[PDB]
DNA sequence: TAGGTCAAAGGTCAG
DNA sequence: CTGACCTTTGACCTA
């Protein structure tokens, strides 16, 4: 076995394990990182829900981090220091 | 009653290389000694070593382990 | 405990 | 931004 490991709970992409308390791909891992660390604010240009999947994840930064939160990502598991 | 880490004040999982320390400091210590490490303060021996600013300076985190008791004599060489 | 393991959290920088 | 790779740190297990 190999190719199957974990699946990212946010966009469906692959995932090596959990990241901020939730199974995530490197894409949602760093995305969540960048946002919390930066106090980033987003806005939906469609509605509340927008579909997040590996190929359509980057369009609505607003729905993506909200889904990052509705899946259980922990803002606290983020560290700022170097 | 538990105990505190002598080197960063975090919660301790008992004693490790001569002193009551938490897993962080303990691993940090063994690795440093073992896989020969040699870091240099990015500012000046000062760095306020605590739970939180634990990792910013490794010079001060390792040298704060030695002022504690933790010795090179406590672990076996990189095997 | 020592003493490993290996998740998870750190980082970089071509895309 | 982004996300594929790369290093260090520590929560945990066992003996
Ligand atoms: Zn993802
Ligand atoms: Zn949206
Ligand atoms: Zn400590
Ligand atoms: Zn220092």
């Amino acid at each position: 076995g190999s190719f199957t490991k974990h699946i990212c709970a946010i966009c469906g992409d692959r995932s090596s394990g959990k990241h901020y308390g939730v199974y995530s791909c490197e894409g949602c891992k760093g995305f969540f990182k960048r946002t919390v660390r930066k106090d980033l604010t987003y806005t939906c240009r469609d509605n509340k829900d927008c579909l997040i999947d590996k190929r359509q994840r980057n369009r609505c930064q607003y729905c993506r981090y909200q889904k990052c939160l509705a899946m259980g990502m922990k803002r606290e598991a983020v560290q700022e220091e170097r």
